[PDB]
């Protein structure tokens, strides 16, 4: 393999961002000027908070995937202090920043968009592996504007409560996760994208819960009537019964959706997204 990188190998810029136990640098490599992520970890404080079960989960999933609508694990190193996970620099930023700048999306939008999470979803599932906080803030866009999913350290492959608005009622009831957890996930966001808010909300994650846990959620006026029968047969307590789960038979009976009628399904990365108002 190619030599292992080391931090004196590349222009560290600015911070993308910061985390609890992590920061994420562009960074460009010196000797191809590649422009990366860099997410660093000082093994100090993940030690401290026994978190290396998780960092240790983020490299060994993303390494594991190879598909368009994920973020790429290109590399990693470590020197005394610091872990250096390598990858794809999504240039656009998070699905949530569209959500908050065009407040909701139109219809050719929502389904291009729900079509790509389907998709991506169908394949990390293919490979037994559960997201588990699923949610805007982590589904980035390329510079062509097509998804990119990542933040796979709380991800199990077949204890973690995911971010309160999207988290399903079997973690608050059973205490335990599924495939079927992302698709309650995926239904909130196919929500948000349409009626601009996720579909649980309160002042509080012990409100969020309560609504959650009761089903208590309304579609506003003129949500277009296909997304809202998909919401429908997503958001639903019982887990077994969500379209796209296998004890309904899979991928094949969600992606047959009329909201999604017009889709092709085979090769969706290579086909130019609708823009954005
Ligand atoms: C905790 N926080 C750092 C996660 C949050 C949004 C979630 N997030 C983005 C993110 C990661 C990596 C590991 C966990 C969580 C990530 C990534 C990137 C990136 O380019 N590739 C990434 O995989 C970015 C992170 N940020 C970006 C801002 C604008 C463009 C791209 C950004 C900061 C926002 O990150």
């Amino acid at each position: 393999q190619p030599r292992k990188k080391r931090p004196e190998d590349f222009k560290f810029g600015k911070i993308l961002g910061e985390g609890s136990f992590s920061t994420v640098v562009l960074a460009r490599e010196l000797a191809t000027s590649r422009e990366y992520a860099i997410k660093i970890l000082e093994k100090r404080h993940i030690i401290k908070e026994n978190k290396v079960p998780y960092v240790t989960r983020e490299r060994d999933v993303m390494s594991r995937l190879d598909h368009p609508f994920f973020v790429k694990l290109y590399f990693t190193f470590q020197d005394d202090e610091k872990l250096y996970f390598g990858l794809s620099y999504a240039k656009n930023g998070e699905l949530l920043k569209y959500i908050r700048k065009i407040g909701s999306f139109d219809e050719t939008c929502t389904r291009f968009y729900t079509a790509e999470i389907v998709s991506a979803l169908e394949y990390l599932h293919g490979k037994g592996i559960i997201h588990r906080d699923l949610k805007p803030e982590n589904i980035l866009l390329n510079e062509d504007m097509h998804i990119q999913i990542t933040d796979f350290g709380t991800a199990k492959v077949l204890s973690f409560v995911g971010t309160a608005q999207y988290v399903s009622p079997e973690l608050l009831t059973e205490k335990s996760a599924c495939k079927s957890s992302d698709l309650w996930a995926l239904g909130c966001i196919i929500y948000q994208l349409v009626a601009g808010l996720p579909p649980f909300r309160a002042g509080n994650e012990y409100l969020i819960f309560q609504k959650i846990i009761k089903l208590e959620y309304d579609f506003p006026e003129k949500f277009f009537p296909k997304a809202r029968d998909l919401v429908e047969k997503l958001l639903v307590l019982d887990a077994t019964k969500r379209l796209g789960c296998e004890e309904m038979e899979g991928y094949g009976p969600l992606k047959a959706h009329p909201f999604f009628e017009s889709v092709t399904w085979e090769n969706l990365h290579q086909q130019t997204p609708p823009k954005l108002t």
